């Protein structure tokens, strides 16, 4: 449980890998996974597709049960569900997708939600189709999360952008 190898050492408690969110949880058998989620929990693509897939839809078929319980989660907000079998929990979190008009600054609201779990496997909030500069959202992770956060991040570029940035 929770073998994280071969990450780069950002600070005391956040660490950063070139590697698939998806290998990370099979390898690590975490404890918590983080979805980079939607509001109504639609696995369609990117990190929850790629999640989802792995569980062989097990995760939509759970998510669209919450939501008709629960209704939509809030941009910034969290559910905690199974984590099927990558790993004891998912922690599906919303950042803002500022392609849409989302708030940026929801994105430490976004990031709160680790706080609430000692040891997470996460990918990088708001990046990707979401929009935001990933630079940002590494700086926002370091500045606001206080857990051990063990971040994915599945391109080599930007990997060696985002370590290249926070060494200057
Ligand atoms: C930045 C990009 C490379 C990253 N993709 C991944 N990271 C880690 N493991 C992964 C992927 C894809 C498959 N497996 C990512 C980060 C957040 C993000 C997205 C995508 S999009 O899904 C939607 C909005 O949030």
């Amino acid at each position: 449980v929770n073998s994280f190898s071969g990450y780069l050492k950002l600070t005391d408690n956040v660490y950063i890998k070139n590697a698939d969110i998806v290998e990370e949880a099979k390898k690590v058998k975490p404890t918590v996974v983080v979805n980079a989620a939607n509001v109504y929990l639609k696995h369609g693509g990117g990190v929850a597709g790629a999640l989802n897939k792995a569980t062989n839809n097990a995760m939509q078929v759970e998510s669209d049960d919450y939501i008709a319980t629960n209704g939509p989660l809030k941009v910034g907000g969290s559910c905690v569900l199974s984590g099927h079998n990558l790993a004891k929990h998912c922690l599906h979190v919303v950042g803002p997708n500022v392609n849409k008009g989302e708030d940026i600054q929801l994105l430490k609201s976004a990031y709160e939600n680790f706080n609430q779990h000692e040891v997470l496997l996460a990918p990088l909030l708001s990046a990707g189709i979401f929009g935001a500069d990933p630079i940002h959202s590494l700086r926002v992770c370091v500045d606001t999360v206080r857990t051990n956060v063990y971040l994915a991040v599945f391109d080599k570029n930007l990997y060696d952008k985002l370590v290249s940035s926070f060494l200057e």
